[PDB]
């Protein structure tokens, strides 16, 4: 019956206290750690209502009649319902229509209409939005017309007079079928990215929980790495596997990249975690890029020195330079600052680090990496992100620091909330004391 | 610095014996187990040439000038190059163009041109194919035109006279820009799915290795589950986490679904792995849906009974029925058989299992789930997959067996190669003896 005997009919996040329920979420392990940490749990019903209201408002503000979503991350934002998320990312079997009057319909996997029933804001569970060759072979086009006619009828009933339908991403068969029904297809991502960019109070609570769980998982990985690196057998993959397992054990969902590398494989950055046998007296740098508990992305980066010797002075300087970079850049953060002014006033990396610097100095984060992208001045494009920061935005602040042809790089990154009058760094994970020149 | 001291300049798959190399792949753990199991390793160079030749021929055969791929799994097929695959699945930053003359170009993440340089069949490494709102904000359109003009010039030089460009999936800004350059956009998935459907000799060797690694990882998971289920603490997530870690430790890449469930959460099927505390004397059913070593998908399902008591008779019957289903259907497999004849002649499940049966009785598999999909008679669509099986195809054979309103389901699934004369079941994982009604 109850999954948590110490509680009544509901868990702390308001969901049912029922070991046999369909809905998943954080494990008892995660909840125990969070309670011991004194973290306030999100109320999921209020969270789901917040997102839905805000997304509906976004449609209305643009004078659109609706938004059609095939990206599982947008579907997750709109409904909080998951279904084979990773398979869904490259197999578009799922769709959500949200109309300007708030009416929301999901076309789900035929076999699994029950996966969104926990959210009453999802008014209908249908099927048949899977318009790709694996699922339908030479008969995609017939179903594309069935599906587009369904969307037409829903829009006639729930957004009469509107011809503009925003779509995040759709297969060409789907696009043509919708256009044949008389829709003008608008850019759906411009709707979803800007909506998702402002977190409500429950999303922020959810993120604090996910962040705590992610930092716990990383601490397990550090413990494992410092204990086993340089034993002649332990690989990058061995270390990284710890993060995978500890995330899953806390109700997390997946990891977006393979960004953990050791020794000379840290420079250039973006070499992937693999079989390399790790060594004593070497750098290990990683980036969590992690979809964690409550489906919230925790995106932080740390660089470790592991060995009996001291790190080289150039490693210490680089680490200190990287730290100075993100602390200076996050100090720019407060409501009302224009994104291009972040670009213009950002901390200046030394010349020898300019060539291999990161693809941005900041980016948004929520269910994954999100709008905005804050480019360095030499890559920034005029008229691309002319908007101010607002309370409720969350930005990761980045530093990649390495020389061309060098044998190491530093990667640091913290996750930062915009508050009413400034910012709050959510990330508490320590910086390697030897690399920081403190030890 | 060799990663394998017992070898010369190359590893057994022909790749460099170099601990510090960029290229990732199977771990020393995986290679060690495969050697002990007596498995011949693929030659990756010949594998990569096989795929590239076959895909180029597919373009030529259709009278197209090129194939443009944004799906990371098609990119993986064409180049064997990974780059944040999971991030890529829902962030289309990457693109590969293959022209009718075999000329092949990748547009990669700006910061990482080196990630595909190990494959000399990739002739150029460019950037700027990232046409989505996160990456470019309100200036996607400008870059979409830059990108489309580059594709035009390449097609002019390497497929002159062709206007037909196959595209698997592209953002609408990209579609509009390509059509503005005079391209007729063809269905790219019809090209990629049919090409990937036939595995060459080295791909089959890679799949044998991946299958062995995955089966090893599942055996670790089974050991964990049988030792810890019913301790009042161990969750579905705890058990599943073992598969995650053991896959990563062997050079695997990710898991596509969350299909592991315990007790009453197995019925209906497609309930996701979650926080449920597992119980003694209960069914656990799961589906690996796993992207494993060498990036090969291993897609198998097993159902376990764990407890001091015997399974109920209806459980044993359902298991035997499920096993009979896949063995009977698998027996249909040999070259020349038309896919809808598989549909027409499949084993018939008992009436009480029909309503909740699986979405297909078979589907292709390679780098992930692939064409064809073999539907049950009541879902099959005429003219959707009118094609014969061929040697080198690999099909998973499925069984979901459960009653409406029931408190358990069985899920069984094996991965089967089509041979010159018939079939070869690649899957050797045991079936639960107690559920099979054996002492
Ligand atoms: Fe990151
Ligand atoms: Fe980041
Ligand atoms: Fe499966
Ligand atoms: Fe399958």
């Amino acid at each position: 019956r109850k999954i948590d005997p110490s509680r009544g009919a509901t868990l702390g996040d308001g969901t049912p206290n029922d070991n046999d329920r369909i809905e998943i979420g954080p494990t008892q392990l995660a909840f125990s750690e969070w309670a011991a940490a004194g973290l306030q749990l999100p109320n999921l019903d209020r969270m789901r209502e917040y997102r839905w209201k805000r997304l509906t408002q976004a449609i209305v503000d643009r004078g659109y009649g609706g938004l059609l979503m095939f990206d599982p991350l947008n579907i997750r934002y709109a409904t909080d319902s998951t279904n084979m998320q990773l398979w869904n990312t490259h197999n578009p079997f799922r769709a959500v229509l949200l109309c300007a009057d708030g009416y929301m319909v999901i076309w789900d996997y035929k076999n699994s209409p029950f996966l969104s029933k926990f959210n009453p804001l999802v008014r209908e569970q249908r099927s048949g939005a899977d318009l790709f060759y694996f699922d339908r072979g030479d008969k995609v086009d017939v179903q594309a017309d069935v599906f587009a006619n369904e969307v037409r009828v829903l829009m006639q009933d729930h957004a009469p007079g509107h011809t503009r339908l925003a779509v995040d991403k759709i297969m060409l068969h789907g696009l043509r079928a919708l256009e044949a029904q008389g829709f003008e297809i608008m850019e759906g991502e411009e709707v979803t990215e800007k909506t998702r960019a402002i977190k409500g109070p429950d999303e922020i609570l959810a993120m604090r929980c996910a962040s705590h769980a992610c930092e716990t998982a990383v601490a397990e990985m550090e413990k494992f790495a410092r204990a086993h690196v340089g034993d002649g057998k332990t690989s990058e993959d061995d270390i990284w596997a710890v993060l995978h397992a500890e995330n899953i054990k806390r109700g997390g969902e997946w990891i977006e990249t393979r960004l953990l590398a050791s020794g000379p494989r840290t420079n250039p950055w973006f070499q992937e975690c693999g079989p390399r046998i790790t060594q004593k007296n070497e750098i290990i740098a990683f980036d969590t890029d992690l979809i964690g508990s409550y489906g919230i992305c925790v995106d932080i980066s740390r660089t470790w020195w592991i060995g009996d010797q001291k790190p080289r002075p150039d490693m210490v300087y680089a680490m200190q330079h990287a730290h100075e970079h993100i602390m200076t850049n996050m100090e720019m953060l407060k409501p009302g600052v224009m994104i291009p002014d972040l670009t213009a006033n950002c901390h200046r990396l030394d010349d020898k680090f300019q060539a291999q610097k990161y693809g941005c100095l900041m980016h948004g984060v929520g269910l994954c990496d999100e709008w905005p992208l804050v480019a360095y001045p030499d890559k920034a494009v005029p008229g691309s992100y002319d908007y101010p920061l607002e309370p409720g935005m969350v930005l990761c602040v980045e530093a990649a620091v390495g020389e061309v042809g060098g044998d190491f790089s530093i990667k640091l990154e913290d996750q930062v909330l915009i508050t009413e009058d400034g910012y709050e760094n959510l990330t508490t994970y320590p910086f390697d004391a030897a690399l920081m020149g403190l030890a």
